[PDB]
């Protein structure tokens, strides 16, 4: 619950929605970023334990952000939950190939988010 | 607070000095490790919330231990304070790139250790 | 349109750069995975701009830049170096080796465009 | 002087193993990133010892060991397998595949030395 989250999306409203659903679940340590670039700049500052990122964003999208994090020795194993608007078979496979910790289709509820977070925490042993 | 610390250094005298300075600051939950291998073995057991490690150690030194911790899913965000003999610009940049939560030059006082601890606590949202 | 050669051993970064260039209207882009691979392609001629990362195996960015500048057949080729750290040390070596400019990664399309615009303007392009 | 090849996709671990060998007096060490890279490297020739991690992309440790043993030119090559756990099942598989020995990471220079000496003795080296 004290874990530091970074919520990434270029639409402020969707970021505020995710931040509040997190709050609803008991997670109050949350930061926000506008795209893959802004996010990497924040993650390099350190302290983050979980990233929630949207699939489509300007400059550097979710998949590109994920691949970059996975290749960085300072944060290679950082949990990344990808938010997508549709669960496309290719997408799901791409996400799997790229090392995503999991994915969630939007719009989602606090309940769907909770189940997704618990599965990831268990798999990683947190 | 009773955050569980792991103090890592091959010199028993330094480990005992750091443990005592933490006691002076109010942290009484503290374990010790002799080098990075021993530390990793302990961290695998889980339960730790902060690591203070010396730069120079046989088998696996501070930087190698830090890099190994950051490559682990659960310990991605585990705070790691690196203790070093001199604040050399090369070391510091290496530390930052590897994801160290901070560093402190020895010998240090309880006051200095408290300042470093607070900066890292603020950085993580604790 | 101006043919670009994007060089980086990290395939993901090459795609990001190629995407941003296309966003800026440059569709004539090729990729190379290191300095040696880049030089093999540059030999054919036809390239008008090179964007290279600083750290690559076989031949790194600084070494690639020096080789280009020393080659009479392409000594004035514009080269934009991508770096992770805007270290004053690095900036010195880059200018000394003759980089047309540099950009720190990660970067946005806007920053890339500004960097390109500064080089184009300087060369009268 | 025996030429070692250290294989692991985690670069930090390759450097650690290389540092331990140097400490034990073994200075002739090369590195590979996975099973496929290792096999390509073994082609250049002159290798006398392989230390590989159990889990790597493209070709893991078990598959690398199996390939080495199925190649007549290198069927006698010593192979020390590094694992995260001494799972008896894994140890059974390692014995079946012809591993020279195994070591659980993380490990110390003393443990490594003990493992290498055991293999050396057993191999008449």
């Amino acid at each position: 619950k004290e874990l530091k989250f970074l919520v990434v999306d270029d639409f402020s409203t969707m970021r505020r929605i995710v931040r509040n659903l997190l709050k609803e679940l008991g997670f109050n340590n949350v930061e926000e970023a506008e795209d893959g670039v802004d996010a990497l700049n924040k993650l390099q500052a350190g302290g983050y334990g979980f990233v929630i990122s949207d699939w489509n964003m300007p400059n550097m999208d979710g998949l590109e952000l994920l691949k970059t994090i996975r290749a960085d020795g300072a944060m290679s194993a950082l949990p990344v939950l990808m938010v997508t608007a549709e669960a496309d078979a290719e997408n799901i496979k791409a996400l799997a190939q790229a090392g995503a910790s999991g994915y969630v289709v939007k719009p989602f509820t606090a309940a769907t988010l909770e189940e997704k977070l618990n599965k990831i925490f268990e798999k990683l042993g947190m």
